[PDB]
């Protein structure tokens, strides 16, 4: 069971490429120290240009390393097996034989917010139902986006059990006090007391190791399984999506861009820099016939501006063809090869979540101009310091290996902001010096779903 | 038969480490454009310090990746299998049953140069003997380093056949002469194919799975057989190891001064950087350096300027001295020297026989690895290059590049043979052109 030749050649090529980059940077930075004025700026720009191509060659070799010696086919098979297992468990939970006797969790969709926020409310309900072995019952009467209900757009969340009948009923009071309550009604997350453990960003302990073999952010993978089940379309929506795909000429490669302007302002150029950079990366391993962008935005003037400012790009948008508009936007963004947006937007986060269900590991196929991935209502997102940090400025925090860091965000400039939970200090630290603290929870594993 | 969890975690951490380095560089280089004077120089220095630690963290993760999920154990087993195979073949070639009837190649060690050049002459003789299925006969009478000759330090190269007897003798004229006398490589015509940097075609694929520079591994197999020590030299080395306190981690430094000059400070920048890398994965109790040099002022200079280092030298207890220096350099965890020096190349070659893949465990202040008399060392361009200055050459993917050297600054110098043009090109844009030769495989050595 030996090492593959391609694997070893690529590993050594990545090591050598990184070494050569370090040789280059040592030489060129020392030369910059002795320049000034226009020559300093001209040479700095040239260094940046060269560095970019060098960096993308290293990233390309890393991509090949992830695929070599059967790794891509195996990752695809394991990711498929994992989602089939979870979807099987969810479907088993949701379709009891005898609805009148089934334990149930009632969720109301009419949270006071937009479509993404309402979808995520249902997900939060669903994850707790799954954790407490309760069938999710979804109440959607007079839903803002479709007054006919949830089932006018998506499939019902159960085929056998959509009725709320039960011997006992009560508001959520905790898994222990609700032990003998057949039907529990759940409020929005920011009213939930006591909080159960079945919340993001933890993942099921029984799946955690398998997921780390496949996926770079198991927490978002776990969320995405409930999104996947919820958005199973009714046949008319499925047909509308297929026909819109043709009408728009949506085809690959394509990068999705979501520009949310209705309040945090970012000019179109700050999105497109990352779009152009990713197309440069793709072109190192595939022919790019045309640079396509699927643009979703609440700014009605932006599409025309983008087309005129970037005449070498093809812009695709559903503006030509409300609930329909957001559903289609989320769909096409989720199908793109890469996603550039602001994760402060619920819409972009939904698209990123759905994206994880379409590939073995799409966890890194985004760039956010502000927030890192999060789920409203999640438990604290912590990291563990791996290397020490001594602050250079007063805005930086010290770190020793083992310190728990509560991460607020990545500034996408080498530094993150967070709080050192051994010291109580909040500030900046080098992003590379921490690792993610993955939290696991003992969920039911529904072994009966395998028979 | 799936993917290992540690393997995947480490791959993603390397990828993310590289992305974070790029975020940092993009941000900081844009800041530098708007600085001046002492502020520009203070921030450039700070960026370089921060970049060093970030780079070493990536290189550490790559080291772990090379070892994870059984890879280190497999690489060691396969590298051991490969050297056992080749040593078995050499030993079979060298020990025919009837010396009077064996085909022979005669090599005279007394080349007009120093010990490292003489040893490499014998290696060159040996590789051609191996290629032609001739038993190597080594003549070392009147050896400048010992009147008793080769066997006063190293084992005879054969146990059964050490004389020049036969029915016909002649000077090399190209591949029915039983005893052929080989000259120095500079006088060799016609050249046979059994020369560095090519490797045996039957081993090339297995070597690529194990080792980062198969050419030097192949050279090192003949070095290994030649320098088998006599029992008294074996004991002397063991005693020296004890008397000197040679132990790990330890970095080898060879400073050749007898005619280009490099000050001790230049070697020590690379020593210090490597000890910083090692400290990320192991405890470094004391920073030990084995220092070898022809300059009598240098050991004292180093000790006085680097009081935080322990400098080891066999001078603290000429053929004896070079052999011990080469031994301890070859045993070090890392080697800093000038590959223009035959002695340092010998130590690097021996080092390859002591680890699964030590190909990258050096820093040369001048030349890349080479073997005197080798055939042209070529590379293949992988990415196009458009020259920015007049000192640079253009390249298109597939162009054959004849490499003269690496300038250790991001650029190499060489000739684009398609264009006949010589100049600089980005080192990362080429890959090595590995040459293979059909050598005998000595199947009889397995029986």
């Amino acid at each position: 069971n030996g090492l593959g030749k391609d694997h070893e050649i690529l590993r050594r090529r990545i090591e050598n490429g990184a070494k050569e980059l370090w040789f280059f940077l040592q030489s060129e930075l020392k030369k910059l120290k002795h320049l000034e004025g226009n020559e300093l700026q001209r040479h700095a720009d040239e260094i940046l240009l060269d560095l970019g191509h060098h960096e993308r060659s290293i990233m390309t070799d890393l991509y090949y390393l992830s695929q070599t010696d059967g790794a891509g086919d195996w990752r695809e098979k394991e990711a498929k097996d994992l989602t089939e297992l979870v979807q099987r468990r969810i479907t088993y939970l949701q379709n009891p034989k005898d609805c009148s006797k089934a334990r149930k969790l009632v969720c109301n969709i009419n949270k006071g917010c937009g479509y993404g926020c309402q979808l995520h409310h249902v997900v939060y309900c669903f994850m707790i139902a799954y954790g407490t072995q309760r069938t999710l019952i979804l109440e959607s009467q007079n839903w803002r986006y479709a007054t006919g209900g949830w089932e006018t757009v998506f499939r019902p969340v159960s085929e056998t059990c959509t009725d709320r009948s039960g011997l006992s009923t009560g508001h959520w009071s905790g898994e222990v006090n609700d032990k003998n309550i057949q039907v529990v009604e759940l409020p929005i997350v920011d009213s939930l007391h006591p909080r159960p453990p079945y919340l993001p960003l933890a993942v099921p302990e029984d799946l955690a190791d398998r997921l780390l073999r496949v996926h770079g952010d198991p927490a978002v993978w776990w969320v995405s399984q409930f999104v996947k089940y919820l958005i199973r379309p009714q046949p008319w929506l499925e047909k509308e999506i297929e026909e819109a795909t043709k009408k728009l000429g949506f085809k690959h490669p394509v990068i999705g861009v979501h520009v949310r302007r209705t309040d945090a302002f970012h000019p179109i150029e700050e999105y497109m820099v990352h779009v152009e950079e990713h197309f440069q990366l793709l072109a190192r391993r595939m022919q790019v016939d045309k640079k396509r962008v699927y643009l979703a935005t609440d700014d009605p003037t932006l599409l025309k501006e983008a087309k005129t400012k970037y005449s070498n790009y093809e812009f695709i948008s559903d503006n030509s063809i409300s609930l329909r508009g957001v559903i289609l936007d989320i769909h096409f963004l989720s199908q793109a090869d890469f996603l550039v947006c602001t994760f402060s937007s619920q819409v972009c986060r939904v698209a990123y979540e759905i994206m994880q269900t379409l590939h073995p590991d799409a966890s890194a196929n985004f760039h956010s101009l502000d927030d890192i991935y999060y789920f409203g209502g999640q438990n604290a997102h912590n990291q563990i310091a791996v290397y020490p940090h001594k602050p250079r400025t007063e805005e930086e925090i010290p770190m020793e290996p083992g310190d728990i860091i509560g991460v607020a965000g990545n500034h996408w400039d080498g530094y993150s902001k967070g709080i050192n939970r051994k010291l109580g200090k909040t500030g900046l630290y080098p992003s590379y010096k921490v690792r993610e603290k993955i939290e696991t929870v003992k969920y039911p594993t529904y072994p009966e779903a395998e028979k």
